[PDB]
């Protein structure tokens, strides 16, 4: 996994830096203002800022270390920031940095709910607002009170590059239907550790599995293994 500080505190108007290490490549930065709301990409591929993100957010990579900088931080920037990257043929995240401030693309997941231990689930993500067949897609989950965990990734052709986190390898199948603009996650022999919000995620690339490249998130579907 990646490594980032557990917490940072800042006054409104500060210039805040959060570092992350451990990626074989670039760094992505994902803002989560509430444990129950989807992350928002503020930086991807180390320094790329989405158009809808305020210019006070910037990123850089030096050596093998990524830094998110917020120049003139505002109260509304209070959030947990996760870094994302890759290593050992999989995407991976840091454990999150809690920042305390002392002052058209759609992804729609379904298939969650209560599950039986040892049972199986089938999650579907319906995409709209973009050319679905041009982008790599993936799944990211978040257990209650924990951080983002990369689950699986699939290339735009639905065939070439398929990868699974060690935690689900042997139990998981990711697939896509480009005609229907959907991506699917099957997961069997369910265990208590599979209890999580599962997020559909678009990467800003055609085939990459790098968790630094995520630029769109679904609303999440809750899975409870009981």
């Amino acid at each position: 996994a990646l490594t980032q500080p557990s917490s940072v505190s800042a006054n409104p108007g500060e210039t805040v830096k959060i570092t992350c290490s451990g990626s074989s490549g670039s760094y992505g930065w994902y803002q989560q203002k509430s444990p129950d709301s989807a992350p928002v990409t503020v930086i991807y591929q180390s320094n790329q800022r989405p158009s809808d993100i305020p210019s006070r957010f910037s990123g850089s990579k030096s050596g093998s270390t990524g830094t998110l900088t917020i120049t003139g931080v505002q109260a509304e920037d209070e959030a947990v920031y996760y870094c994302g990257g890759w290593g050992s043929s999989v995407g991976m995240f840091g454990a999150g940095t809690t920042l305390t401030v002392l002052g058209a693309v759609t992804l729609d997941e379904s298939g969650g709910g209560l599950q039986t231990p040892g049972g199986a689930l089938s999650l579907v993500c319906k995409a709209s607002g973009f050319t679905f067949s041009s982008y790599a897609m993936g799944w990211v989950r978040q257990a209650p009170g924990k951080g983002l965990e990369w689950v699986a990734g699939i290339s735009d052709d639905g065939d070439s590059y398929i990868s699974y986190a060690t935690a689900v390898k042997g139990r998981a199948t990711i697939s896509r239907d480009n005609g229907q603009s959907t991506v699917r996650l099957q997961l069997n022999n369910l265990r208590a550790e599979d209890t999580a919000t599962y997020y559909c995620a678009r990467s800003h690339c055609s085939g990459c599995r790098n968790a630094a490249l995520i630029d769109a998130w679904g609303h999440g579907t809750e899975v409870i293994v009981s």
